[PDB]
């Protein structure tokens, strides 16, 4: 509350660590569903059913600019990349297990470097 703090976290390199997160989301080899925003003009029900498209492109541009507030904005945008997969793609598709895998890969990455 008012002049009562909990101490002070070391948030300087959250940055730096996220970057190097999704460097590793974007260099893994199922990373391919999610590098670039879904073309809205050539897939059919996805502007209507996806109400916060997310990439990793998009998450790439936002981090390097200024754009995540805290580390957990950046987690929530990841998230959102992978709940937009599950509910546009059945889980026995190609894309569908794709981004169960790459939510996976992400989770272990985010408990090891933070928690």
């Amino acid at each position: 509350s008012m002049s009562v703090k909990k101490p002070k976290r070391d948030d300087s390199k959250d940055l730096a660590l996220c970057s190097m997160i999704l460097t590793e989301m974007e260099t893994h080899e199922d990373a391919w569903p999610f590098l670039l925003p879904v073309n809205l003009k050539l897939v059919p029900g996805y502007k209507k059913v996806i109400k916060k498209p997310m990439d990793f492109s998009t998450i790439r541009e936002k981090l390097s600019s200024g754009q995540y507030p805290n580390l957990e904005t950046f987690a929530l945008d990841v998230r959102l990349v992978f709940d937009n997969c599950e509910t546009f793609n059945e889980d026995d598709s190609d894309i569908g297990r794709a981004g169960h895998n790459m939510r996976k890969y992400f989770e272990k990455k985010w408990t090891d470097t933070f928690k």
